[PDB]
């Protein structure tokens, strides 16, 4: 294969279908990436995982970087050797999760800050951590908005953001292995402000990238105000190349986000909610530890077609749920990732059928 | 298959060879029983279990009569169902938990006891319970009687056990379903004393039972002492009936009394010392979170034919373990069960080929 190609399949509005096609294999699109904190997609091996539908995860810099550390990684053979997933793997840059899980003390350089023991983190650390990974999809170093963000605040962050974007760009290339075999996607900012989203855009766009992240979202604006942010912002991104909204969400998010533009997503919701107890299905969420599915012997969902809804009952998640075993963790994982990867395939089918419009419509009707 | 059926294929000193054959399947013997808690082997789906080699699994029926409650299982459809294994499985009476793990009253009936609200055991109620279980292996309510113990208590505790014997019989024998379907095996008492082995092997052959099982060792007594023990305490079985060592043990132990007789072996060390990092190895037991690991790319055992040792190294396992991730858990546990079943595995084989004797010897001497 490329080191990376991203086709369109089919157009439905402004929703799109296709592939991205890199080294390490095909990533069709809209995608779901589920995600590996610390080398592992928690309570799942790698090969459930891929029978989930699973084409791509993350791995998260901060923590890897932290523990068991990217240099120890790289002299171990890299994370896919490592945690033994051999197909794509984008790397988030590191900020965000310093910023919100880290002392830190911020500059023009970069972020310096305190293991939850004093670590560094810039534009050039983070890509050279990334490549130290082996991650196939690298995301430059930015800063993550606050929400709310006055007007000045969220220039001044953005314009930082792409002076970072430019020297990720430069660090990326420099290192002629990870320019040849990887991809670098820039993230835009600008907060909830057209015009900052707009110069953003333009900075990026005339940096070049491989793909470009609708960044500074997620972060307490609410649905409402997100869906019309990526109303404008999403069609100043360069069309012909993949479009990723970074911590999102929910299903209804996902469908929503496909429908303004969006190719690519992350989030953590169905793994950690789903150790919680709370199991997706076509008819909303069930959190599975309530009373009354102690003897209710059907699938988690009617429909799924998961290993799990295969085998076993809500009674007994349930069970395992209440009593605090792996097992209970193990399987609702399983579930909810593999109830991502069917919405995420409903939404390419019917982008590919023209009928994608009737089935957000529908998914919506029943799910709420 | 028959209800119950044991064949010994093949003898080498004490130590026998052969197969269980039951309703729901084949249990080849020297056996290990991983042990089902909860309704769960912890940290493993069913298939992982039966993909390590095991034939037969142990539920306790403690935990089960108090969460999820052994009348709920059956309306759910029995233990087998309910947690997915369609193979034997064999149920403690539920004594020995009570008394390690919850206020407790001991009278002739049975014990009540407070859960860690207020319950019941005795004979009839411990067989009922294992029948709503739908257990094939329904062990007799016994009294696991202290280490140490004077002869008098021993004598006074054994008795006791004995009557209780006859009780789980004739509770099991008016069952028809139960006795049609499943099995029953006999509980030896008797603490160290020759003699009330002796007086307790009697009364269990004068009742009749499927199995026999050694009680009471395992408690504290040592190695020296248990196999002390077992040198006279089971040849006073029946030799044509499964001779059972409960809660044993490290695999050393292991060997050592199939030397002397035993049959079948359950116990929690492969599972509870996975998820506490301890990793078995035909050289001795690992420490993985030891930092000695962090950078070891060998996997977990050089010849273990297990799928953890196949695909991840002990690095690997180390940061999960270190991490507190489920997966290092899950990983850890599937060895250690895989480790076991190929003790078992080389045992019933070196049996069969009449070179036990020179197994026990070199495995004594490589794994010490
Ligand atoms: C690593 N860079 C980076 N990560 C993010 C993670 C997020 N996670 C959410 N909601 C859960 N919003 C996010 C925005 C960013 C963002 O703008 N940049
Ligand atoms: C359920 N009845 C019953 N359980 C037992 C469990 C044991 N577990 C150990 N060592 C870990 N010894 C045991 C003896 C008995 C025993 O004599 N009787
Ligand atoms: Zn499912
Ligand atoms: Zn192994």
């Amino acid at each position: 294969r490329p080191r990376f190609s991203f086709s369109i399949a089919a157009r439905e509005g402004k929703a799109r279908t296709g592939t991205i096609e890199m080294k390490r294999g095909v990533i069709r699109t809209p995608a779901f990436m589920p995600v590996g904190t610390a080398a592992t997609v928690k309570a799942l091996k790698p090969e459930t995982v891929r029978a989930t539908g699973a084409d791509i995860i993350l791995g998260n810099t901060y923590h890897l970087m932290l523990r068991p550390g990217a240099e120890r990684i790289a002299k171990l053979g890299g994370l896919h050797s490592f945690m033994g997933w051999d197909r794509p793997i984008l790397t988030d840059s590191g900020g965000y999760q310093v910023m919100s899980l880290s002392l830190t003390k911020q500059s023009e350089e970069g972020v310096t800050f305190k293991s939850h023991s004093r670590h560094m983190l810039s534009p050039e650390r983070s890509i050279e951590i990334q490549h130290l990974l082996g991650s196939d999809i690298v995301m430059a170093f930015d800063e993550c908005t606050p929400y709310p963000a006055t007007p000045s605040r969220a220039a001044s962050s953005m314009e930082r953001s792409m002076r970072w974007a430019k020297r990720s760009r430069d660090a990326f290339d420099s290192r002629k292995e990870q320019a040849e075999n990887a991809a670098l996607f820039g993230i835009q900012q600008g907060s909830v402000f057209e015009n900052l989203r707009q110069q953003s855009a333009d900075a990026l766009a005339e940096i070049g990238f491989d793909g470009y992240a609708v960044g500074g979202l997620a972060v307490g604006e609410g649905q409402d105000e997100m869906f019309r942010v990526l109303d404008f912002s999403v069609p100043m991104l360069p069309d012909d190349k993949p479009h990723y909204l970074m911590g999102v969400g929910k299903p209804d998010d996902i469908v929503g986000a496909v429908e303004r533009g969006i190719d690519m997503f992350d989030c953590v919701l169905p793994t950690r909610s789903g150790r919680n107890g709370q199991a997706f299905t076509w008819d909303g969420p069930i959190n599975i530890r309530n009373a009354r599915f102690s003897e209710d012997l059907k699938p988690l969902d009617s429909e799924c077609h998961c290993a799990v809804c295969q085998k076993w009952s809500r009674a007994y998640i349930h069970h395992l749920i209440r009593a605090g075993e792996i097992l209970g963790a193990m399987l609702m994982t399983e579930h909810n990732i593999a109830f991502y990867q069917q919405l995420m395939q409903k939404i390419r089918d019917s982008i590919s059928e023209g009928r994608f419009s009737q089935f957000a419509q529908d998914f919506r009707a029943r799910y709420f």
